[PDB]
């Protein structure tokens, strides 16, 4: 009956005892949580309950919950930034609401009003705003999560769900400290006709084995390969950019196209928009193979390779382990000039050093 | 290391729930009085196993089962025999598959015989839930989740293994199924986890299943590749009983090349077909074009799905490219489907002795 929850209906239960904030420079990504969380219950019978901001607490879930059996779940990732003017800003948060709604439809989780969820998120951040670090290299990570909670082993559209939001203060990185990539084509992240273009939990559970194999070989991320010609698709959890002289001898920033096996990153979209705006080199959404890359390296045609994502912004790549060899990528010996310029521009926008359509000041 | 059944801590319920009518059972909606839980940490390993009253789980909202689908499950049944002895059916094959699923999920390994003994003790305590009916059974749902309170993408350092029991009727609610065949959706890929019972394989498949039901179909016919290989009957393995291209009587099923879940029911059916030695048994690729060419030549006898929940699930129709393609399964007996169902149910309910059953602990 209640088609969507409304921020105007928020019930706020503040915590009695507030926790000590961590040192911004000693932060391990996603291990520290703020005082409060957002929860909103849904049922097929009654629709959306009123949204709650309350102290961070365990979830009480029926052990038959479809999130635990059939990965009926999705998540988002976005950040709050304390500006040089001390105003807290979100970055492109409507793109995260759009993507979460699209993910929910694909997961068969109940739809919600995107503007009402964003307002509830703003009110949660506002309450916990002293967690948004006083540092131009740290931020508050925002993790909207949406799970099936129906107490039934049936394989079907859930009749019960929980939408919740966690906040986690994070440093500039995770622990330019460049990443080594593990490339093993025996493992495939995502396929045409699959859900790799949605942020659904199921995409990541199936990717964990390759990630643990990467870390066992001293690599931080998996280079995700696709098809008989070994297309390079994603830098682990991040979109893939290659800055090089292409086959026609033109300076080019290249990234794989949104053909269904690529997560359409907010950071990816912003980087393409900046590169188009600058007009200093060719910008191509195009297929890239291991053979394209190794042929280019042998011709000294590669300048830079980096991943893009909310957590890293720009993540330079120095090495790829492939067929038993270490292939060096000369990113850090080429500046990295473009990676640095992109990171400078995005952080200038995020921390309010310049005005942008891409940021909103916290309500 | 492993938890040990000899260490079981049993907390019996003081208030029992009313048992349901065996003839009114909706699959997986009714749960018994007790559950099994076992905690693991990287720091200290496996804690002692607990049998205690069914309860909600208390999970940190950062638990990797909720964000990154760090989870797997199993499905097997307990049967009250015609002699009133409760039997499990091929449960060691479920333990083998659950162990393999755990390794692929990066969840901690455990001793398969210790888990089976703990499952036997749980069923024994809740044995009056095993229905008094030769067409009902007790569904057993071992489940294994990552519970580490961290958004890190990494091997979990905290996990919970639990087992739920659910009495179930005949079927879900021979009532043959109609299949929805749309090649725009792909269940599983080579280099993926489709050959393991990991939660992630199923969350991504729900959209197609809801589209199937909207078109009056009970299951999705999972198609793969440019040639539209027929792979799985929704949640079930796919069998085709036909005259093949060489004019030989043949039972065909897709091979285990990485996109097929290796079913216990599938294994039992191949074992029986090989034992009978009355026709060719082939693990081979089957395409929509193979099927339609065969139907036009009146070469198809039967198509059925196999799984713990259905045993043998006859297929009457496939909706494909806007046509209903009739499969003549129910006009051909279905003789093989019936023979298989008769044999497996005879073994499950102790109407004949078999190496495939264990009488309860
Ligand atoms: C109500 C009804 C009437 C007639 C035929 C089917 C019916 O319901 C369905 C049940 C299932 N279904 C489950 O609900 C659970 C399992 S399971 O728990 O045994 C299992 C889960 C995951 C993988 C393998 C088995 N396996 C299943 O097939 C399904 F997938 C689709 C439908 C539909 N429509
Ligand atoms: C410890 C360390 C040292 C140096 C570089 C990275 C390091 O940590 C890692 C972080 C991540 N990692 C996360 O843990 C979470 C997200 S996330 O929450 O932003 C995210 C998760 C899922 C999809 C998209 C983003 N994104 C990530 O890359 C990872 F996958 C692998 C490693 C490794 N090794
Ligand atoms: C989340 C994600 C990205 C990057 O998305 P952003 O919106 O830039 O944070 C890239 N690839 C994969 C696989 C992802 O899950
Ligand atoms: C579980 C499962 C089967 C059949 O497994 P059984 O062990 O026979 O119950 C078939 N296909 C898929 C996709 C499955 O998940
Ligand atoms: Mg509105």
């Amino acid at each position: 009956v209640v088609g969507t929850f409304k921020a105007k209906d928020l019930i706020v239960t503040p915590a009695t005892i507030l926790k000590e904030k961590p040192d911004p420079n000693n932060l391990v990504f996603g291990t520290v949580f703020t005082d409060h969380m957002l929860t909103v219950e849904w049922s097929s019978e009654f629709g959306w309950e009123k949204p709650h901001i309350k102290p961070l607490q365990n979830l009480s879930l029926h052990p038959g919950s479809s999130a635990l059996h059939y990965a009926v779940e999705l998540f988002e990732g976005l950040k709050a930034f304390r500006g040089v003017d001390n105003k807290i800003r979100l970055f492109q948060p409507n793109l995260n609401m759009d993507r979460m709604y699209r993910s929910a439809v694909r997961a068969t989780l109940p739809v919600f009003d995107k503007e009402e969820l964003l307002e509830c998120i703003q009110q949660l951040v506002k309450l916990d705003q002293e967690w948004v670090p006083y540092s131009t290299s740290a931020s508050l990570y925002i993790r909207p999560t949406f799970i099936g909670t129906e107490p039934s082993l049936g394989v079907k559209k859930p009749t019960k769900a929980l939408l919740f939001v966690l906040l986690s203060p994070v440093g500039p990185y995770f622990s330019f400290n460049p990443v080594s990539l593990w490339a093993n084509p025996k493992y495939v992240r995502a396929w045409k006709g699959g859900t790799g273009d949605c942020k659904m939990g199921g995409n990541y559970g199936s990717s964990l084995f390759a990630q643990c194999e990467a870390v066992d070989n001293g690599c931080q991320q998996v280079l995700w390969l696709y098809g008989e010609d070994h297309q390079i698709t994603e830098v682990g959890t991040m979109n893939l950019f290659l800055y090089w002289i292409n086959e026609d001898g033109e300076e080019e920033l290249a990234t794989p196209p949104l053909d269904g096996i690529i997560l359409p990153g907010v950071t990816r979209r912003c980087i393409l928009d900046l590169a188009h705006q600058w007009g200093e080199f060719k910008v191509s959404e195009r297929y890239l193979t291991m053979d394209d890359l190794t042929t280019a390296l042998e011709g000294n045609r590669v300048r830079e390779m980096f991943g893009s994502g909310t957590a890293c912004v720009v993540c330079p790549v120095s090495d790829i382990l492939y067929k038993g060899e270490t292939i060096h990528i000369p990113t850090m010996e080429n500046g990295p000039k473009l990676a640095s310029r992109i990171l400078s521009k995005l952080t200038d926008i995020q921390y309010g050093r310049e005005e942008r359509d891409w940021t909103i000041v916290l309500s």
